[PDB]
């Protein structure tokens, strides 16, 4: 009865973000859109979440339908952002992406589709490639937002990575994920530290979600199945 709450709400804050987006579609505003795009991403992980917990596959495979649908609106809205060479709206596109990727492998794991899970590791490695460019792009123009933003993508795509790698089994990918964790964790708390410094509030709190996003990943394989695919110092 309270994941009936929590589904409920997440149901309703998807349609309120369909809405949005298609409101911000026709008017041409690709940065609304995109932001619209990433509640729907986070209103599909809430559905994907409460399908786990469930143990309902019609429910998750829903999910995972829904995922993909942003997955493909976003990738749209990515391809348009390169066309007009907004990389501010790229990095957003990019983190609906990635985390409708991670709500993808959370339906692939509880599911217990290893194959499913694959795909979604596939995609997970793609976006990673695609946002770690934009990060470097960003890095070299000093557009410290974009860059903060890209990190988000970066983080999302490796907690995917380590979500698939956890519930395959697979050592060889936990062990890519935990050091691709590191390296951008390392990377947001210097980003995070250096807008401190400068009193850009913004920046910092963009930074803070990729730390924090990468914390979890490494977490994630660290403790995964009890520790079996632990990165041994």
């Amino acid at each position: 009865e309270e994941l009936e709450r929590e589904s409920e709400e997440a149901e309703r804050r998807l349609q309120e973000a369909r809405k949005r987006s298609e409101e911000a579609r026709e008017r041409g505003d690709l940065k609304e859109l995109a932001e619209a795009l990433i509640e729907e991403a986070r209103a599909v992980q809430e559905l994907a979440r409460v399908a786990c917990e469930r143990g309902n596959s019609e429910e998750a495979e829903r999910a995972s339908e829904k995922a993909q649908r942003v997955l493909e609106e976003a990738r749209k809205v990515s391809e348009e952002a390169r066309e007009q060479g907004d990389d501010e709206v790229l990095a957003l596109a990019l983190i609906a992406i990635a985390l409708a990727v991670l709500a993808l492998a959370e339906v692939a794991c509880c599911r217990g589709n290893s194959e499913e899970a694959e795909r979604a590791s596939e995609k997970a490695q793609r976006v990673l490639e695609e946002a770690r460019k934009v990060s470097e792009e960003a890095r070299e123009q000093g557009d410290d937002e974009v860059l903060a933003l890209a990190l988000i993508a970066i983080a999302l795509a490796v907690l995917a990575l380590a979500e698939v790698a956890c519930c395959r089994g697979n050592k060889e990918e936990a062990e890519r994920a935990y050091e691709d964790a590191r390296r951008v964790e390392e990377e947001a708390r210097k980003v995070k530290e250096s807008a401190e410094e400068q009193g850009d509030s913004e920046v910092k709190r963009l930074a803070e979600e990729a730390e924090q996003l990468a914390r979890e990943a490494r977490r994630h394989v660290q403790e995964c199945r009890g520790g079996w695919l632990e990165h041994h110092h």
